[PDB]
């Protein structure tokens, strides 16, 4: 309990409020955010690295690899210890960020909390491997908007 806000807005033409609550810290965190601006269609939703940057990207390249994580989508097995997976915006670029994972935290140390958490241009590859990028990544395609997470109570 205590919620993160992620303002996501990054450089893309897009704009949104991630919040992050959960009850517990070890626990499932409750994902909800109402991000807009967005392309149609699939969009890749994953949290890279770029702590204290400046105050969103300036710096991150993959999904907060720890070493050689692969990729996975929410169905995956796998994942990068910082991706969900995908959103889908509708037409006023409206997206839907109501996840429910169970492997990330809003504590600190594992926890995603200081991330910046990053809207992609295309789908992401849900670690089907539909070229390479995909499983050494997850081929979302390019940043769009992003922000550091924690920012409420
Ligand atoms: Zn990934």
């Amino acid at each position: 309990a205590t919620k993160a806000v992620a303002v996501l807005k990054g450089d893309g033409p897009v704009q949104g409020i991630i919040n992050f609550e959960q009850k517990e810290s070890n626990g499932p965190v409750k994902v909800w955010g109402s991000i807009k601006g967005l392309t149609e269609g699939l969009h890749g939703f994953h949290v890279h690295e770029e702590e204290d940057n400046t105050a969103g990207c300036t710096s991150a390249g993959p999904h907060f690899n720890p070493l050689s994580r692969k990729h996975g989508g929410p169905k995956d097995e796998e994942r990068h210890v910082g991706d969900l997976g995908n959103v889908t915006a509708d037409k006023d670029g409206v997206a839907d960020v109501s996840i429910e994972d169970s492997v990330i935290s809003l504590s600190g140390d594992h926890s995603i909390i200081g991330r910046t958490l990053v809207v992609h241009e295309k789908a992401d590859d849900l670690g089907k491997g539909g070229n390479e990028q995909s499983t050494k990544t997850g081929n979302a395609g390019s940043r769009l908007a992003c922000g550091v997470i924690g920012i409420a109570q």
